[PDB]
């Protein structure tokens, strides 16, 4: 019943595995029905776990599928190509022409495009909010306003929605609003968007699920509420995800408790240390007093992942940042992150006030974004520390 | 030079294949930059073919597109998880609120429901047109018409269009339009739809390219007009194919020619026997005369593939159906088609006059749709005369 | 009808489980749901019913059933390669004090296998020309315990007289198990197991997965031997993984359509060779007056792809260089039966070091082509270029 | 920085090219661009330059350095599973009048193939007690060629002392080769190689892969031995396929955090278990009092997830029913080092069949288990709840 337990087991009923320890790997696109009785059936139950068409999904998907809505509590699962995939297509599934989009200034920028460049044409307007603004989102609520979309932590800077007041807030004005999530950050079980009355908990869960950096596949857990709806209209988009990266995903849970340990044990340690560090003006993890909106997530999560940020006091030129970024050793420069290796990032200011509509930002120091892997704490710390004094 | 030649080799640079008959499989989410001066340097070139980020692709995934652009005479190809996905995300990717979409009404039917479901809500009519209508298309254009959708052979009823007479008749109205074409039956190589004024080709690669019924993946071959904003697009629906099925289309590609050849061969057979077989009333296969548009198909076409239809004397009640369908040996009942088996589904009339939009049908019998795969021609004589003698 | 078994052979219900493929059970462990459960799949270890993944999951016994149907046999055995399953063939019938009779125009890792291992393990080989027929009785030995044939022959594709062997063979040594390298054949173009041999060995490497990019071996045996090279290969640890054999079944269902088209092709190149005036001499089974070309038209119901042919001279390596480094088709590599065309040179001096107890008898330059599935005329330009260059 | 060197280990950027993990090439054919590339390939077949796919392609080539690193070797030979690999590193090593001198807790397997495969090539085997130490000067012969040992014993968990068996084995003879089936501390908790073993193999399949679905050997030589065993297992076709390679190289990267795991909760269990009146004795490398425990605390860094314990009673077969098919998270199969907890069960006649020149000294039922990634206070409830069932 504990977590490492729901992992392990997550999907692995006999139907699916049929006496392996893992799901089979079922690659199809035709399903063959046996009679005209038995396609009747399954047509009757396409959406519901029979094999029909490949494009519904094999019993690779089932099991996979079934591990999600188990993970986070849904009533359904939906599977897209990648997390991008899975925001525009969950974003869409549920708009109108007229409808308006609600969405925190800190989302991850291709979420923000989406918005910007595609919905904008087809009529749907979308505004943006501070992710700290709590119970006075109803200020930015207007009589249209369809979704309303959270991150929590917020891509890049970390900044922990607190999602009670938010959610109230939402469900006092426009109570049939629906509010989704992306919740990467988290892998969906650090912090259960579904128990907080949030409809849509979203992934890419090409980061910590599949933990390797080398399968993409996106992931919408929905309550049944939403569920119908976010299926049918992403089954018209063609979104699916293949055989294979479904049950690598589904391989990927199986350790992803005792990763998750362990980036939490060595991110911390590592923010700890940066924290008390000269060359550091601020460090954005979640699990660090003083970080924007801490207090909801010590109160919310039950866990931290490996992912977070720190500003230097300088905002390093051109030269500085190819000296520091150049010369590391177990470090890469890398997008995506949720792997077992480390990986490192900056942004500038003005890269980042450009990606944070209505809203300012709270530093002028150059920002790197470091997501801590699995190697040695102290090797990591070493190779930081080598970087510091290549721009001091 | 010859197309045997081209689809062995297609896409296999050493750049790709890199000492490999094949090209390398490359599974990604985070591509490494080793620099500042590098990571710049593959942002610039992020839409054009340097790693960057798995979501725009990897070595496996250019080799597949280099591959489909030399096959279809295309600026660019653009990858989706299946053909339906191309299909919408295609559309999409031109469509702005207050524009008409005309489909032809035997249009694929989660094609047209992609429109009537979801572009309808977003601000975007659309009408249809019988295949057969030729230069008089011009009666259907809109001044607001941004998109043609064409399919030939038409699905199901196997009708081919008059391509050449309906592009000329559209750029004489709205010369600006998006004309697209599902090229699946041809498997985009026995007509040359770029060739023919058309601006986007886009295929279920699941069917004949695919060949073997295991993998699903959509393709757009696009030509230097259309082919940034249909990719840019698509990427912000982050739309993509992995890794591994990108491999197995492009291996696909290898026995196409032979495969093809032989789905002609024999299902031209099979066509001929049953054109002079009592208990059938008509043969819509494009290949043979009196067939809708097979003129079209003879000037237009450089081969057929297996995919056919027949209409039955008789209008089959449910005892008759269950008979003709549970006993076959050798066909199957399935969904899909393109694979190296053989495939067989029937739809009665008031099922396709349902899916025919403004528009009639032409028959009043029971229609069956055959696949024909590469058994042994004669030994699926045999099962379509044992299925004849269950229905007499 | 065989185009209709290759698209169906192995295809149960309870190996693909409503898709048209087998289903790919990746595995180690297989789980017993309860002790009598155990108990049944022990007994039933070697029988098809899940145990251990070392013995194989659905995906393998999908591709045994496959095997089994098609060289019709009672049971394929699995390996890593075409070499693991040569060696390991051999030595699953072989005790010390044992002799080995091998076609000296075996593929060479075969003569290594047994010059280099069985030789330290007090099992003697020795060797006879492909052509010897009912002759052959002058080879074999009170202990000879394997004849090993491989028809037509690695690189200059002799064709064995294997009804006029397999008689003398059963008249003077019964106890002998008689295996072939049937891979040339693709174990489908000739029914080694209808002969009389008792196992068929194949490199599924070359045509069954027709695409160079898996490796496999199979051991189609009768049931006079199955048993033996099945629990024998299983104590060396042989077995090759669950996604290599689905991807061999998948090959399959290819298989008629491409070699057809490999037979068309190779033989239109190969008669146009040997009218060529740069050509001394073309080894293709299929082709009249080759080595062994009329037990090829008795015996086999196809020809593949993969022949070759002796140049006029002994090119040096300059003209070798010239010659081989500047085609634009044909590419440089080992192994063959893929859809591309392939061409590799042997010297003749190199072909003698391989033809123990034999004699070569030819002197120019000798070239393997693997005739792929591209246009035969861009290939015959290819080599039209080719022969420019050396002229 | 074990950690470390498991993320990083095999990842140089001519095997990942832009990704993070190495790229998968499948490929039997290799190509050569010219006559001369064809030359430098074949020079170096068997160092690191692309040839043929039966050596290895760039996938495989990044596992190989990687096993090298994390076990300290000059080479690492590859096999389809882990009793190919323990089948062909000791042929490889042997001829006919050799003598193989094996620990007699040595996996079943391992014990069968010398005992049904060697002794018709005229090797002779015979056995040892695991905690013999210093005292294996007696079983010593002056044709003793292979000295095998497996630390912990398989099943029963006995710990050798491998410096003074190491120490005794060259004192008395030399030119042996020493072995160790070293899958149990996943190569990298024991490093075999730094106590003088020459060979040092893996049934990868175990904590390597560590998800029970994909099955490979493999085999880390020191200098003085890896040529013997890479080009005479070669001559035996064997390799593993490059999916299968790609898995293992990724399964290295969790291999840290997860046998952490496994020795936390593996010790948790064996300590309540050993402390439970329904018990009679726990065998547990890591457990103070179990058999070699004192050596595996002076030469292991680390513990894995497998061990063994003895019931106070010998369960008849309704018992044995009753008891194992009635878990909830434990499964039976075969194998171990997955994610998943199983359970096995071996009655001490079992045992005694395969402990030659052994003698079994315990009479009650034993029972392996394989501690998994789950809550380690699940699994003692279920195992609590196995209790009730035969008290
Ligand atoms: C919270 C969150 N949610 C969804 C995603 C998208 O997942 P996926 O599986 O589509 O990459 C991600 C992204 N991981 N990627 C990055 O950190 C890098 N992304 C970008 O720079 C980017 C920004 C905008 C457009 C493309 C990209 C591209 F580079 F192409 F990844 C994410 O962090
Ligand atoms: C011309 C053409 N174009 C695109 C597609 C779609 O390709 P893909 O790769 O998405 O299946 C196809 C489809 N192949 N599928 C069928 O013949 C069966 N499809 C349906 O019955 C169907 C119709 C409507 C909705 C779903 C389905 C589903 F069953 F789910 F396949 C097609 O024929
Ligand atoms: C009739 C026949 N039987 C078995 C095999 C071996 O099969 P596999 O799948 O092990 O490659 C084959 C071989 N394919 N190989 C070649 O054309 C060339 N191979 C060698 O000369 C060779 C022999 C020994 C070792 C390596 C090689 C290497 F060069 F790498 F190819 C074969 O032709
Ligand atoms: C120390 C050690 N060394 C090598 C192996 C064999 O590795 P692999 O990858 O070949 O399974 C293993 C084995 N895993 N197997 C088991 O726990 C049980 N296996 C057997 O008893 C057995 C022995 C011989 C043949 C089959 C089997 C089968 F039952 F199928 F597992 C091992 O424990």
């Amino acid at each position: 019943k504990k977590l490492d337990t729901q992992l392990v087991n997550a999907g692995r009923s006999k139907k699916y595995t049929l006496g392996a320890v893992n799901s089979v790997i079922q690659r199809a696109s035709s399903l063959v029905f046996d009679s005209v009785e038995a396609k009747k059936h399954a047509t009757r139950n396409r959406a519901n776990g029979e094999l029909f068409y490949g494009r519904r999904g094999t019993l690779t998907h089932f099991s996979l599928q079934q591990a999600m809505c188990e993970l986070e509590g849904g009533a359904g699962c939906v599977l897209f190509p990648c997390g991008a995939a899975a925001v525009a297509n969950s974003i869409l599934a549920f708009i109108e022409q007229g409808d308006h989009v609600l969405m925190t200034n800190t989302a991850y920028e291709p979420s923000q495009d989406f918005c910007s460049k595609i919905l904008s044409k087809l009529g749907v307007t979308t505004s943006w909010f501070d992710p700290l603004i709590g119970a006075d989102i109803v200020k930015h609520l207007q009589p249209n306003t369809k979704i309303v979309f959270l991150e929590s932590p917020g891509s890049i800077t970390m900044e922990v929605h607190d999602v009670p007041a938010i959610v109230a807030a939402v469900r006092s004005v426009v109570p049939d609003a629906i509010i989704m999530i992306d919740n990467t950050w988290a892998a969906g079980v650090l912090f259960k968007a579904l128990d907080f009355g949030i409809d849509v908990s979203i992934q890419a869960a090409t980061k910590y699920l599949v933990g390797h950096s080398d399968a993409m596949i996106g992931t919408a857990v929905c309550n049944a509420r939403c569920w119908e709806q976010l299926r049918e209209n992403a089954y018209l988009m063609g979104q699916m995800v293949d055989a294979d990266t479904a049950y690598i995903t589904s391989r990927g849970l199986r350790t992803l408790g005792v990763r998750l340990r362990q980036h939490h044990e060595s991110s911390l340690k590592v923010a700890e240390w940066l924290a008390e560090h000269p060359q550091v003006a601020r460090v954005n993890h979640p699990a660090l007093p003083g970080s924007k909106g801490h207090e909801f997530w010590k109160r919310d999560f039950t866990g931290s992942s490996g992912l977070f940020s720190f500003v230097l006091k300088k905002k390093l030129n051109n030269e500085e940042l190819a000296n520091y970024l150049d010369n590391f050793s177990l470090f890469s420069m890398a997008y995506s992150w949720g792997g077992y290796e480390s990986l490192i990032l900056a942004n500038q200011p003005e890269h980042i006030a450009a990606i944070r509509p209505q809203g300012e930002i709270d530093f002028s120091g150059t920002l790197i974004r470091l997501h801590i892997g699995l190697e040695d704490v102290d090797d990591l710390i070493a190779d930081l520390d080598a970087g510091f004094a290549r721009i001091v």
